[PDB]
């Protein structure tokens, strides 16, 4: 894994150092290199602990002049890759070209090696463990270091540019997943110079992806920007604005099933929701959204606010009758219970309860057929996982849903206890408008201000909460064991022990003092430790805290928001039907430019 | 103290003008001193009221000349010191050195003073009194002023570089503790410089520290830096990143009892936290914690949950039985009592109980046995005192395994009143739960922000406080003693008063109003006020200080819990066996390097 790596470079280096020529070739020593290479009794031929030769130990530590001498005593000798497990096809060339040698380039590919050697290596691979994503071809490698004129020179020796390594990504690809983007421009600008006759800059990866796609995907503003110079049309200026012509053929994206929005919205990065502040999609999103997203969207939030007051009020009124049997026990205050289907609907007032159950029923169905097949499009940690996309709006939807349908099978079957998951889909169901709430201004960055300190504040609060509540639980039962329950009903057994002292924790209910009897010593003092400790400082330390991420938290929620209605954008027009949704930007055929549907915009500049 | 070396200059200055011949080498006189000294009736052999001589006063001054009338007047007033409780063995040649005049050094070694000089006086101690720590040596004085000529002349003339002063530091411990580190690398790398044939960065203080270990204690990372690039190896470099290999020989330090990490983690410095945050520290304790600390710590907390489940579980099922006396008195609710030990395990439950009291009774003892041995092993304010080794958790882990153990001894000698051990025993037993919540990035910096409020902010509250409880309750309890307490039963005497008052600080309990009978509209004045004073502003300005105070202290918290993860993984491979902990680092003897159980880094720089 991480230590496999230093086993294996230490290996490496202990054979590097134990063979004569690897070390001499290492060390730049040219004589001794010469005493040891003239007698024919050492082997060129010579495998490392990576299988490497000792040409690419020469190349490795930057030695010209030995990899010269390498060259001149067997001119076979570089058109051989390491063939262990870190490096399987990693060649010379390689190294020689990751170290931006120009002479060894030169006098390696005078020598005749392959530039369209293929490295299958671990090293050489898009992961984790991995330092960098360079490539496995050396035309990847001299584009991703940074080099114009080790590019001119391999393309001038064979090595086609069209060359899909490892996961799809031609060069193309992978000089838009590298960082420090100063000079990637000039470089993506000369390996499209010599791309002259499909084009280079519509080849998929495995995952699928446009180079267009990938930059929309990683979050590379800079690249998508460089796109943009060259897929827009200056219409006119005019004094200080100007009005140009961007294309929306791959933004838009009509025919294709995955589109570059939704790729957008939907990855793993912490980027690419910058992405959509962009020149050609800020304007287009919001035409989108303020034409047709927000109107649906608030007419789509009122029938769910219409279909679940609808279902508050099926579950006001209930099937609910006298309790047959007297009851024989104190404490026990329960007067009425469910009464069974066949005395359920008889009344023309449960019949209109009966046709809120069927809407209520119809409504958790479709809520399943617009949900799951969202469900297995994505991955499932790709669809419960961003608040983005509404990810645990989404995961208490599934859960509404199914305890409506749970609440249709114990209604239909009889059972008893339909209290509790109907009270469980009351409260997700009315914490399932929330969802709606990311449309408008005022509610949706305070919304997900709300879900991500659910995520980040309560559950590191509740911990330690539920460790002093379990303490001081412990502690107030056992005080109150030898005491009379009928003076302090709180802390009688264990379970209303730990409530109590729950709601004591948050200062709900009032603080246990019956005045008119003696209660223990040891009460008020563990109760006056418990008073100090979690109403006094933990509360406030609580607001303190969660104050203090506030406003650093603040503008990313922002943006995330800003990310969040274009997101609910893109939800939409694929769920609903084309009739609802026209194709948004200025359609170039009624203009005679090939179909291709332009969006214009106006910029004021000076 | 402070005073009387205040006492001492101004005799030393009084001295100085009252004597002809000190105040003419003060005042830098040249002819003055001709005619003074060129007569036999002056004393050369005079001294000061610190013993000094008049030589030590024209190198105080910087007086070049008149120094060289009195070396050619008399030459053997270089060869003596100052013999007074302040300076005890201060020369000429440590004043002249530190004022760095290397004219005066010159000539003053010409006559041939003494180059190991060693000055045991007061004024030359590591102490919080004296200004600074520059040596006990003339060429500790050097390095320490920072010059590089005086340092060459010094080597020239005598002065070995392994003289060790008080508290056991060299010339290479006493570079380390200076401020001002740009030029005490250069200064560092001149005094190995002559080194040349035990090693000088290995001779150990008078408390045992290594340079090395004194640069850890110290937090010097520019010193630690500086070593750690004399201890490393660069592997390779290929392009973009390199891969170098560390030596874990010292920072490891496997053969010794008091290692580099836990002298580095158990520091009474601010700083020597941020150095488990350089190059080869991090890595080491990233993958010591990684790989071993997180699940050794996550089933140590899980054992120690469980263990306290079952702890707690002993403590709700109790011996308790009915009063066997009734009750011939009011307001008292007492209804059952703890039995005897001879009726206390009779059934197969109590059987059940009493197992689980073994296994709290010997987990308790484990725990004495664990944790006694490390109050005896370093300081008893060093093991309590910081919250990086969770000396807080230290000391309430100590009581509750003593108040579990006072709970056993209550219980076998059938003495009443168990529910006060037991009470504080749960409380501070599940607090103590808290201590491995710093194994969790999650709750780890909450935590610590808890115990940092704790000290600071619920301290200061709760004195200002309980004033305001003393002064309310006191007004409280005399509004009601003229009154019934039957209808108001708070404020009936002056304990209950007391805690009522604290409690409708907190505003915990309801305000005191029966609405039925005719209050005392004094006591409405007085709570107006206590409910503007104390329940309006108080709480309130208790949450806005501790919010003004955690957007300060957040970033100190993280740092603290960063090094807090690093003392929780040396904490452990100390207390568990060998075979639960493999050494960590790459072992050098396979690979032929010396058994110096490396480590080896890849790091991306362009």
């Amino acid at each position: 894994w991480e230590q496999y790596r230093d086993r294996v470079n230490m290996l490496q280096q202990e054979r590097i150092r134990d063979s004569p020529l690897l070390q001499a070739a290492k060390e730049n020593d040219l004589r001794l290199l010469k005493i040891l290479l003239l007698n024919q009794s050492c082997d060129f031929q010579q495998r490392g602990a990576v299988g490497e030769t000792a040409l690419h130990v020469a190349a490795l530590y930057d030695n010209l002049e030995a990899a010269t001498l390498l060259m001149e005593a067997a001119p076979e000798l570089a058109k051989e890759p390491a063939l262990c497990e870190p490096f399987v096809g990693q060649t010379a060339l390689h190294i020689a070209v990751m170290n931006q040698n120009l002479n060894l380039v030169r006098a390696l590919l005078a020598r005749g090696a392959s530039v369209s050697a293929r490295a299958t290596g671990a090293a050489f691979r898009r992961s984790p463990h991995n330092l960098i994503y360079y490539g496995e071809h050396p035309l990847s490698f001299a584009a991703c270091v940074g080099s114009e004129e080790i590019v001119r020179l391999l393309i001038e020796h064979g090595a086609d540019i069209r060359a899909q390594d490892s996961l799809g990504n031609t060069v193309l690809h992978i000089l838009i997943l590298q960082p420090n983007k100063t000079f990637a421009c000039q470089m993506y600008n000369l390996l499209l110079s010599y791309d002259e006759h499909q084009s280079l800059e519509l080849v998929p990866n495995h995952q699928g992806l446009t180079p267009f796609k990938l930059a929309g995907v990683e979050g590379n503003t800079v690249m998508f920007q460089h796109l943009m110079q060259k897929r827009k049309h200056v219409q006119w200026t005019c004094g200080p604005l100007t009005s140009t012509l961007y294309d929306l053929t791959e933004i838009d994206s009509w025919g294709e099933e995955l589109s570059f929005l939704e790729l957008v919205v939907s990855s793993k990065k912490r980027e690419a929701r910058q992405i959509l502040e962009q020149t050609p999609v800020k304007e287009l999103v919001s035409f989108k959204w303020k034409k047709y997203g927000r109107p649906y969207f608030c007419v789509l939030a009122s029938l769910y606010i219409l279909y679940m007051i609808c279902f508050t009020t099926c579950c006001i009124y209930r099937p609910l009758k006298l309790r047959d049997d007297n009851r024989t026990d104190p404490r026990d205050i329960t007067i009425l219970q469910q009464k069974l289907l066949q005395e359920a609907y008889v009344t023309h007032q449960d019949n209109i309860r009966l046709v809120g159950e069927l809407v209520t029923v119809t409504g958790a169905v479709i809520i399943l057929l617009l949900e799951i097949p969202d469900i297995f499009r994505v991955g499932a940690s790709r669809y419960f996982g961003q608040t983005i996309l509404g990810g645990p709006f989404h995961v208490i939807i599934i859960t509404y849903a199914s305890l409506v349908l749970l609440t249709m099978v114990m209604r239909l079957t009889n059972m008893n206890g339909e209290v509790v998951p109907l009270s469980f889909a009351l409260v997700l169901g009315w914490c399932s408008v929330m969802y709606f709430a990311r449309g408008f201004q005022m509610l949706g960055p305070f919304t997900i201000m709300i879900q991500k300190m659910i995520f980040g504040d309560l559950m590191r609060f509740c911990w330690l909460m539920a460790v002093v509540i379990l303490g001081f639980a412990s502690a107030f039962h056992i005080t109150f064991q030898t005491e009379d329950p009928n003076n302090l009903g709180e802390f009688s057994d264990y379970p209303t022990a730990l409530f109590s002292t729950f709601e004591l924790f948050l200062t709900i209910i009032d603080g246990p003092a019956n005045y008119s009897v003696d209660l223990p010593f040891m009460y008020c003092i563990t109760y006056a430790a418990f008073a100090i400790i979690a109403t006094l400082l933990m509360l406030n330390l609580f607001i303190a805290m969660m104050g203090d991420t506030h406003w650093r938290v603040a503008q990313e929620r922002d943006e995330l928001w800003r990310a969040q209605v274009v997101a609910t954008t893109v939800m939409l027009e694929r769920k609903m039907p084309r009739f609802l949704w026209p194709r948004s930007g200025i359609c170039g055929y009624e203009y005679g430019l090939g179909d291709r549907w332009f969006l214009r915009v106006e910029n004021h500049h000076d």
